[PDB]
Order: C-alpha cells, then structure tokens, then sequence
C-alpha cells in the first residue's frame, strides 16, 4: 500500500487527475485515507452535500474538502469558475462506500431532484 502522499502526488500531476485516481482504484490500490469524519446523529436528511452534517442511518458524513480529489491534490477544479461544490460543506457517503469517500464523490452525481446521490439514496 502506497501512502496518501504517493497516491495524491501521482494524481495531482497527471493530465487527468480523476482518471488517474479511478484507474488506481480499479487496479486494487488502497483508497486515500485521512478524510475528516464527522460525528453526527445519523437522523439527518440524507442529502448528498449540505451546510451541516446530514447523514441518515445508511450514511457517514465527512468534511467536504477532505473528500475532494482536487482539494486533496491542491489543484484546480475541473470547471471554468473553478468553484468546488464540496469545500466548506459536509458530504454524506453511504457507509458501504465510506472506505473510499474521495473515490465515491468523484464517481457519483447528486440527483438534481431530491438532492441525494443518484443510484444510492436517490429513490426517484
Ligand atoms: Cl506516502
Ligand atoms: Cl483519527
Ligand atoms: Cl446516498
Ligand atoms: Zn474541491
Ligand atoms: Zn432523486
């Protein structure tokens, strides 16, 4: 197992950091650790990204920036305005995937309707 700094550096300087992290994970690499876990009641709304921790009974809440590959790699976010949708907020991760919050936020998308993760919490 490589070390967070080794993994993050490798992704940070790749032309496509997300691809590099996804390909590492698919090869069996250990997920990036030391994300900031929140203590919370687990009777929250279950929404994916919120101003305060909102985990329901099936989720864990994390500090948003600590689960953001771009934030963890100190690089720009892959959009024009460069705004980060996780920084300063709290991200709800299904506990099944809580061993890899960085990879989870990367791969998934918040349902525009119910504000929950598509394919997990989203029951639309
Ligand atoms: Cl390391
Ligand atoms: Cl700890
Ligand atoms: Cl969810
Ligand atoms: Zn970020
Ligand atoms: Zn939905």
């Amino acid at each position: 197992t490589m070390g967070n700094s080794t993994v993050l550096s490798f992704c940070a300087f790749a032309v496509d950091a997300a691809k590099a992290y996804k390909d590492y994970l698919a090869s069996g690499g250990q997920p990036i650790t030391n994300c900031v876990k929140m203590l919370c009641t687990h009777t929250g709304t279950g929404q994916a990204i919120t101003v305060t921790p909102e985990a329901n009974m099936d989720q864990e809440s994390f500090g948003g920036a600590s689960c953001c590959l771009y934030c963890r790699c100190h690089i720009d976010h892959p959009n024009p305005k460069g705004f980060c949708d996780l920084k300063g907020k709290y991200v709800q991760i299904p506990t099944i995937c809580a061993n890899d919050p960085v990879g989870f936020t990367l791969k998934n998308t918040v349902c525009t309707v119910c504000g929950m993760w598509k394919g997990y919490g989203c029951s639309c």
